[PDB]
């Protein structure tokens, strides 16, 4: 159908520097880095991904394809690739890491406004992916990255098996739709509302399918009013068409974000605060002089 005219930027190894390791797992190793292009007088904070088998290079390049094809404020985009012996993905630096660890590490300062705004942002990212006919297949709080506590983006399109985040049709029939992503969105919201609790803790992955067929779902988080929990529950209907659309989720959560204390009950809310550009030394190693974020540099 429509031709994909996305630009794949090839970047020189010499144009960027690795500073430290941010994470190292199955995906390979992710580094904090700086990208100093040609003679543009700019330093772009970046995240460098690297895993030498010919089978592995094919997988890192299929991920680069999807990641270079997206452009949305709530979706992680590929900045470029470096054609070294291994092959490196140059991505935007999300200084605060993944949302799962962020809600766990900062629960005592996470208020209703932040939780509800993150829900809007994730729904907006997902609705963009829907408009682009792209089905995520791995939406979880671990795959939502934090640029600033007030700005989150969806990542990991290396699937565009996590049973405990999957819709019933995905588990039993391997059916993946935008509606099956809505189920995963529901679990992601549950993870946030519980400040990073593990869904179905203790229960093995094979029992999940049987549990779901019975009618059993994730419990109501203590901070959740029936209004927020009803939305999570609607994301887990057997009939996929009965589940909300991401555009409905944008609207529903944003109505709630206008009067957040009416929808989430948190002890200490109002006296809670998270880092923001208002903070003295919010952006803080050596040279922080001509530094600019990827969202402001070049622009597609
Ligand atoms: C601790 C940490 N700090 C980060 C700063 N910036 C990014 N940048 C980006 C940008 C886009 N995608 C990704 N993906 C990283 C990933 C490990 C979640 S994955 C599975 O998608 O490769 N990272 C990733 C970061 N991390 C990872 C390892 C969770």
């Amino acid at each position: 159908e429509a031709p994909n005219q996305a630009l794949l930027r090839i970047l020189k190894e010499t144009e960027f520097k690795k500073i430290k390791v941010l994470g190292s797992g199955a995906f390979g190793t992710v580094y904090k880095g700086l990208w100093i292009p040609e003679g543009e007088k700019v330093k772009i904070p970046v995240a460098i991904k690297e895993l030498t088998s010919p089978k592995a290079n094919k997988e890192i390049l299929d991920e680069a394809y999807v990641m270079a094809s997206v452009d949305n404020p709530h979706v992680c985009r590929l900045l470029g690739i470096c054609l070294t012996s291994t092959v490196q993905l140059i991505m935007q630096l999300m200084p605060f890491g993944c949302l799962l660890d962020y809600v766990r590490e900062h629960k005592d300062n996470i208020g209703s406004q932040y939780l509800l705004n993150w829900c809007v942002q994730i729904a907006k990212g997902m609705n963009y992916l829907e408009d682009r006919r792209l089905v995520h297949r791995d939406l979880a709080a671990r795959n939502v990255l934090v640029k600033t506590p007030q700005h989150v983006k969806i990542t990991d399109f290396g699937r565009a098996v996590p049973i405990k985040w999957m819709a019933l049709e995905s588990i039993l029939h391997r059916i993946y739709t935008h509606q099956s992503d809505v189920w995963s969105y529901g679990v992601t919201v549950w993870e946030l509302m519980t400040f990073g609790s593990k869904p179905y803790d203790g229960i093995p992955a094979s029992e999940i399918s049987s549990i779901l067929e019975k009618g059993e779902r994730l419990p109501q988080p203590p901070i959740c009013t029936i209004d927020v929990y009803m939305i999570m529950v609607k994301c887990w209907m057997i009939d996929a068409d009965s589940r909300p659309k991401f555009r409905e989720l944008i609207i529903e959560f944003s109505k709630m974000a206008r009067d957040p204390q009416r929808y989430l009950v948190i002890q200490g809310d109002e006296r809670m605060h998270l880092p923001s550009p208002t903070d003295s030394n919010f952006y803080r190693e050596e040279d922080m002089d001509d530094v600019v974020d990827a969202d402001e540099y070049l622009i597609p």
